[PDB]
């Protein structure tokens, strides 16, 4: 079930590179508060079923924030495009030179992330290098003080042309689950833009239709995170809700 047919050409150069499963490597060096702390990850990626199966390990030891804060910092090349969207596709359509992928989270009451990542392929392996920077958290915060909930919700993020950087920017809300049944909003403001000069394709209007579950490995003794994680590309259905009357 590699085939594909679209009768766009950068179309297929992109469907190309994503064919089958890809392995994945991402790291993350990160700065909080003023404590260094180091992630590693690896998995694979099947778009075809906008599928990601990666483990994290934390290579400083105890990792000093909350492994879900950092779920949406750690590589959207593997969304599911259906067929009459991927026309819309800018995150393959700027392979294999790779993406600028970079965010603010506003953790409200709290501090903010400023992360700023390449994606992009070295051989085989697609790659994602984040630098992380945490500014103003509190020390007894629900951040610093690790009091959320090891789990994460399903979300909807709207993704625009950012014309003028020849890319793409969104921004959305999270909610972290706390355990005595509050939440803690972290608003993510994200721009995206080509690493090379070639051509990339830019989207209308439209969303990502996110879903992910948190594991633990039971033979894993480091500080670590297993996500299983699922994204549909969607909200683009005035041609397509005609063929059925």
């Amino acid at each position: 079930h590699h085939h594909h047919h679209h009768t766009d050409p950068m179309v297929s150069k992109g469907e190309e590179l994503f064919t089958g499963v890809v392995p994945i490597l991402v790291e993350l060096d990160g700065d909080v508060n003023g404590h260094k702390f180091s992630v590693s990850g690896e998995g694979e990626g099947d778009a075809t079923y906008g599928k990601l199966t990666l483990k994290f390990i934390c290579t400083t030891g105890k990792l000093p924030v909350p492994w879900p804060t950092l779920v949406t910092t750690l590589v959207l090349c593997f969304s599911r495009y259906p067929d009459h969207m991927k026309q819309h596709d800018f995150f393959k359509s700027a392979m294999p030179e790779g993406y600028v992928q970079e965010r603010t989270i506003f953790f409200k009451d709290d501090g903010n992330y400023k992360t700023r990542a390449e994606v992009k392929f070295e051989g085989d392996t697609l790659v994602n290098r984040i630098e992380l920077k945490g500014i103003d958290f509190k020390e007894d915060g629900n951040i610093l003080g690790h009091k959320l909930e090891y789990n994460y919700n399903s979300h909807n993020v709207y993704i625009m042309a950012d014309k003028q950087k020849n890319g793409i920017k969104s921004n959305f809300k999270i909610r972290h689950n706390i355990e005595d049944g509050s939440v803690q909003l972290a608003d993510h403001y994200q721009q995206n833009t080509p690493i090379g000069d070639g051509p990339v394709l830019l989207p209308d209007n439209h969303y990502l239709s996110t879903q992910s579950k948190l594991s633990k490995d039971p033979n894993e003794k480091r500080d670590h995170m297993v996500l299983l994680e699922f994204v549909t590309a969607a909200g683009i259905t005035l041609g397509m809700d005609e063929l059925y009357k």
